[PDB]
């Protein structure tokens, strides 16, 4: 029951949800724990949303940030954003890529493999 | 009379400031119009800021990326904190990259052409 672009995402895979923000995992991910953490509204560039939906996507994604570089050991963090096409935007959603980074550094999983990483991240936001 | 990391930014090279954050023009541009956008405070790691440095360093963020997709003729914007040294990050001091995006897409110049564009810059926060 959250939309990103035009998909629905099922509340299993969903870890986090502020007022104005959401988190998910990855059916894809590029590396341990990376998630994403998108607003609530489907908007599809950065400068579409609002200075509170801005303000709580990056303070989502802070705290996203810090609970997934720890539970996936990594030592650092990169966040990205690709907003608009030439960027490399697929999905047409604004949202903040998270990825544990550590020292130097398919991979597809099931639905119950997302849902199962999902509760995981959960615990640390209770 | 800013501070980045170890180094003190001139006046001239800045061209946005507001009551928490601060953007600069870049010494070494990625692409043209790569600027910078770092909280006025020292902190870094992302995680260490506070919740109004973060909504501002990310509101400041959305509004710079506006003026240089726009004087820099992009048609997109890459949005990208490396935090953390196994993301990458060379100065200690939270910041993100924001670089205008183009379709299909050394560069090195002196703190008078960095002055020169951030007075370019100053124009569209007026
Ligand atoms: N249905 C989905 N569930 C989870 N992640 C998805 C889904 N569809 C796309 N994604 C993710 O959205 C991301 C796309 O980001 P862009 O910046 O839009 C490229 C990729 O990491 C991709 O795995
Ligand atoms: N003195 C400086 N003035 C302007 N930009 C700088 C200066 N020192 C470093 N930078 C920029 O800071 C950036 C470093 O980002 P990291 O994410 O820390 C790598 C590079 O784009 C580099 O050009």
């Amino acid at each position: 029951s959250f939309r990103f672009g035009q998909h629905l995402i099922k509340p299993s895979v969903v870890f986090l949800k502020t007022e104005l923000s959401f988190a998910l995992v990855n059916r894809k991910p590029v590396v341990p724990g990376h998630v994403l953490v998108c607003p609530l509204r489907p908007v599809e560039r950065f400068h579409d949303l609002r200075p509170d939906e801005v303000a709580d996507l990056f303070q989502t994604t802070q705290r996203v940030g810090t609970v997934v570089e720890k539970h996936f050991h990594g030592t650092s963090l990169t966040f990205s954003m690709q907003d608009g096409p030439e960027a490399g935007q697929t999905v047409k959603h604004v949202h903040v890529h998270v990825l544990p980074r550590k020292a130097g550094d398919a991979s597809w999983r099931s639905e119950e493999e997302m849902a199962a990483e999902a509760a995981a991240l959960r615990v640390y936001f209770q």
